[PDB]
RNA sequence: UUUUUUUUUUUUUU
């Protein structure tokens, strides 16, 4: 049986008496009788022996724990329950008065469900329901029970399958995507179509007769930024980044405001999205759609050639987008730099604006943003990118016909450097005026331990490494043979390693931390950081709007306490990350279906690791990390040996015919080899093996 | 309750 939990004073009193323990739970995948919650000093984190000292918490809760005489520590109190407390699982069947339902998530236990509950046709035959994805939510767990008690919420479908399976991952992330309640479209515009107050555009600077335009994928709904870029008669320019006022559709303290603090974030799923605010307000309103009068929230500068601000401005302003570039338009005017594009080619554009004007605009940009990035990684920052899957869906069927690696290219960077001109100079100005209240989002350094472990490994295998820094280390992360697709392949093993030292980057409110030290970003290596941009799809920036327009005196002086603006943030932060798993479970859900409907995927892949057994590769074509096992690989003998440092694993393959010798393979960290993706009969898993 | 330890990140647009 379980331990009994203790009380909220005697909890209460063991924080504040430093005798107890907070922290986040985090429990091991491939082994769930482990446990782990970080430390607020040393670098090693506490371990939680068995399940019992788990004291039934769960995967994400904010847990009390009480340390051990021998790290070990026990969970004696929950103060806050963050897991969803629901899981996509499958029901199946002594004390016969329940179903035994059991989660795909390890970390989530089994779960008794009352018969009763069940569906007669699962009584009648439970084998049908052997591939049923169902809900499942966690109504109690009792401290006798061992498994807890569980309210079967709905059946979503046959395991595999898209839909049911997408459905499965939102609700068990606690991803709200039911439609808006009728108490908020109530707090939306009632006169449709909506146009803009005339007594406004005199408030604000008109720049509908300037050109402003937007850049954003192809397939894009919520047009957040704007741009603009004149060469003014003494070399320098004025640039200019212009962010669709949501702060204005949205009154603080409603229900649309409400419903936004809670999702916190828009979900960019595969073939949906998940959105924040109403489509009335991300997709026709807020967006900053072409040819249309649209009210933002601007940034201008004065900038250098090589991107120096001379002077800065913020203001609401009012602009009118000549026309909506997506990337490839963008890239094919920075291509073809000295052309008139032929004018179909392009995008519809307003017509008190040429397409020449429009060009000449991406080109200085482009000139800007080339110069502003190349300083900015001589100043020591850190680009850790993994590579990252786009699909190509069937519109007929919506299944997945391929994929591609995506490619970040001139437009894309383009923009990015503006992006982070534009927030950073916003959170210089909130912060500057009111440093108790600043909405921030800082990045810490990675865990020592676990970095210094690794460039031990990296020592070996003849890969000295400095990691002194976020500099140093981007610098080593592109200190290679170059040009062969061995050290690409190389570059993009050593990405992913060195990713798991790395700390998630947190919102903040600045008043609650002391050490200003810790306000800095570690990757972007500067001391001030905030999202501002995207204020359609990340409520972050819409406090950061709120509180920008009380930096100009839009608004009162803000009267919100330090700890109510942190409980924003901290909820920010845990909606920014399960944002991620989802969007990250998406994609792994179309690729496996994607390599169950076209058949084995050939692929070339690096070793990462080697075993006495096995060997994990990364799958370069798709950036999937797979374990190839020596007992499915037709071999005739495999030996291992630890000798030289580093592992090594010798094949000996078991020719087809008498005819063909045996074939050897030597497999070491760092190999090259080709695999192949096959489906295996359980649904979305596929195995990898060596060709 | 998985064929051989938690930390897989950062940045930009969607
Ligand atoms: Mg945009």
């Amino acid at each position: 049986i379980f331990e009994t939990y203790m009380s909220k004073e005697d909890v209460s009193e063991g924080l504040k008496r430093g005798t107890l323990i907070q922290g986040v739970l985090r429990i091991n995948p491939k082994k769930f009788h482990e446990a782990f919650i970080p430390s607020p000093d040393g670098d090693r984190d506490i371990f939680i022996d068995g399940v019992v000292a788990r004291n039934r918490a769960l995967n994400g809760d904010l847990v009390v724990v009480k340390l051990l005489p021998e790290k070990s520590a026990k969970v004696v109190y929950i103060l806050e329950k963050k897991h969803s407390r629901a899981a996509t699982g499958i029901l199946k069947l002594l004390f016969k008065k329940y179903a035994l339902f059991s989660p795909s998530d390890h970390r989530v236990p089994r779960i008794y469900v009352p018969l009763k509950d069940c569906p007669q046709d699962f009584m009648t035959r439970p084998k049908d329901f052997a591939n049923t994805l169902f809900i499942c939510r966690i109504i109690d767990w009792k401290e006798d029970c061992n498994f807890a008690l569980g309210q079967l919420a709905k059946s979503l479908g046959q395991a595999g399958e898209i839909e049911p399976e997408t459905e499965g991952i939102l609700t068990e992330y606690g991803v709200d995507f039911s439609d808006f309640s009728s108490e908020v479209l109530e707090c939306l515009p009632q006169s449709l179509p909506w146009t803009i107050p005339p007594d406004e555009v005199g408030k604000r600077r008109d720049l509908r007769k300037d050109c402003i335009f937007t850049i954003d994928p192809s397939t894009a709904r919520d047009l957040n930024d704007a741009l603009a870029c004149r060469r003014l008669t003494d070399g320098t320019f004025e640039v200019g980044v212009h962010i669709a006022d949501v702060s204005y559709f949205v009154p603080e303290g409603s229900s649309l405001d409400k419903v936004a603090a809670e999702r916190a974030t828009s979900v960019y799923l595969v073939q949906k999205v998940v959105p924040m605010l109403p489509r009335l307000l991300c997709e026709e309103l807020c967006s900053l759609n072409p040819m249309t009068d649209k009210l933002t929230f601007s940034v201008i500068w004065k900038l250098t050639p090589e991107g120096k601000i001379l002077e800065e401005w913020f203001g609401r302003t009012i602009i009118r987008s000549c026309t909506k570039l997506s990337y490839d338009h963008a890239q094919s005017m920075i291509e073809n730099p000295t052309e008139k594009i032929p004018e179909e080619e392009l995008p519809p554009i307003s017509p008190e604006h040429s397409v020449e004007e429009v060009h000449q605009a991406v080109l200085n940009l482009h000139s800007i943003a080339k110069q502003l990035r190349r300083q900015r990684f001589v100043d020591g920052a850190l680009r850790l990118d993994q590579l990252k899957l786009a699909f190509t869906l069937d519109h007929e069927t919506g299944l997945p016909q391929g994929c591609h690696i995506y490619e970040y290219r001139d437009s894309n960077k383009l923009v990015e450097e503006f992006m982070l001109l534009a927030n950073m100079a916003v959170a210089h100005k909130i912060f500057r005026t009111f440093p108790e209240q600043a909405l921030l989002r800082r990045h810490p350094p990675p865990q020592t331990k676990m970095l210094s472990d690794l460039v031990e490994f990296c020592d070996q295998m003849g890969l000295p490494m400095d990691v002194s820094s976020a500099g140093a280390l981007n610098k080593s992360l592109t200190k290679t043979f170059g040009d062969d697709k061995y050290s690409l392949a190389r570059k993009e093993v050593l990405t992913n390693m060195y990713s798991r030292p790395m700390q998630m980057a947190l919102y903040f409110c600045s008043g609650m931390l002391q050490d200003q030290e810790q306000f800095r970003h570690y990757a972007l290596n500067v001391p001030l950081y905030t999202h501002f941009t995207s204020p359609i799809r990340r409520f972050a920036d819409v406090i950061v709007h709120r509180l920008l327009a009380a930096a100009l005196g839009y608004s009162e002086q803000p009267d919100v306490e330090p700890d109510t603006l942190q409980k924003q943030a901290d909820h920010c932060n845990d909606r920014r990350m399960a944002s991620k798993r989802v969007q990250e479970l998406s994609i792994g859900l179309f690729f496996a279906v994607l390599v169950k409907e076209s058949g084995p995927l050939e692929s070339e892949a690096m070793v990462m690791g080697v075993l006495n057994q096995a060997f994990d590769v990364l799958v370069l074509r798709f950036g999937v990390q797979k374990r190839i096992y020596c007992n499915a690989l037709a071999l005739r003998s495999y030996s291992f040996q630890k000798v030289g440092k580093k592992p090594e694993l010798t094949l000996v393959w078991e020719p087809d015919d008498l005819e063909e010798e045996p074939t050897q393979q030597v497999i070491t960290i760092f190999s090259l080899v080709d695999v192949v993706l096959q489906a295996e009969a359980t649904a979305l898993k596929y195995s990898a093996i060596l060709k």
